[PDB]
């Protein structure tokens, strides 16, 4: 459970980190004070116990960190040479393109491991104007977005990229409606699931085209950023 | 009489494995936490035999995420016309990855089973992949992994015997192989990264020839 002056801790913590996030973050802390089973230990920073002042202050940096752009990263795992032997000797992938196949495999795994994060970013850009809050970083378990609605009731939303997405999670809601759960894509079949995205202000904006346009924009911007890194060295 | 029940069950399924399967049932009778009544042993006999069937490399059945092609195109600059090719080679690489661990066991099985070790085929044995009853009747057990960080790992307690000799072929973070540290046992000398490559190429050559005659 949370300390006696949780909100005032949150405010000043995020004022040092990023003043534009302070209001939103303060509300996240209030949400976790009312709903403590959604509170999670911070990944990489587990030294601070869930609910203490030290956790609130560490959560502020974490919450902001979560919103910095991620670069699509192929894993640093050196590939198995026997994978290439199988591509060449069974699947008849030409021997001179084996190195290429190896790299695109790694890029494809890098693409896969950031799509979940970009989905949250897309959704956040659309629904944060209307008062919803993307719970960025790892301080919140199970819930990806929160909203204190016009009736002062906590709404909460979980998104997955796929229906068979690995990290399933649930947390108990002491005060609020049940967590709305939604997945973008099907593992069983082609197509998307935006039609059944839970009702909330701004919902009509959200779609697969919208998400595709967000991703083109985010990667274009990011490419341009890394171009400026080489000019600044 | 679990040994006699194990004998009969495997005589029904495949008599060529009845000797090896019985010794594995003896191993799980002494070390029941490695086990993954009479009906269990009948079921196991099929599982163990199934694990010895030649397995084809199969790309996953799964439907690709359309956004992966977009990220390949728009971040990593893979051309429009090559995206489908990239998608398919990714699927093929996963199917290759999904079988290398199996090919590794079969290779080791070919070498060390003639020296009285037994391949724990199928998934009836948790963690442990090979076993042996040494000259003084003690259970030596061996657990093989393709990579040091290989995605999933399942584990068991040794009740009676020496600890589980653990070993992996390749490293996640650096190039090369780890065959130099393979556990001491009869036939260790014939196991290498080159022996394995040759075994895989001959294995896949034979599969391709079978697939040619079928269609
Ligand atoms: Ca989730
Ligand atoms: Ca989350």
């Amino acid at each position: 459970k949370f300390i006696q002056n949780a909100a005032e801790i949150a405010k000043k913590a995020m004022d040092s980190v990023d003043p534009s996030l302070s209001e939103k973050f303060t509300i996240v802390i209030r949400f976790l004070t009312d709903n403590p089973d959604a509170a999670s230990a911070l990944k990489g920073k587990e030294r601070s116990i869930v609910g203490t002042e030290e956790y609130i202050i560490a959560s502020a940096t974490n919450f902001k960190k979560g919103r910095d752009p991620r670069t699509p990263l192929p894993p640093s795992t050196i590939p198995d040479e026997m994978v290439s032997v199988i591509l060449n000797k069974y699947f008849e992938v030409p021997s001179e393109e084996l190195e290429k196949a190896e790299e695109w495999h790694r890029l494809s795994m890098g693409a896969e491991n950031i799509v979940g994060d970009l989905l949250e970013r897309y959704i956040a850009e659309v629904i944060e104007p209307h008062g919803w809050i993307w719970c960025s970083g790892s301080m919140v378990r199970a819930v990806d977005f929160i909203y204190c609605d016009s009736e002062n009731v906590w709404q909460s939303l979980q998104v997955k990229n796929r229906d068979n997405t690995e990290n399933s999670s649930s947390a108990a809601i002491r005060h609020g409606t049940p967590i709305k759960k939604w997945f973008r894509t099907f593992s069983k079949k082609r197509g998307d699931n935006w039609d059944k995205f839970p009702s909330l202000e701004g919902k009509e904006n959200l779609s697969e085209k919208g998400f595709k346009l967000y991703v083109e924009k985010y990667l274009s911007a990011l490419r341009a950023i890394k171009a400026l890194e080489h000019h600044h060295h």
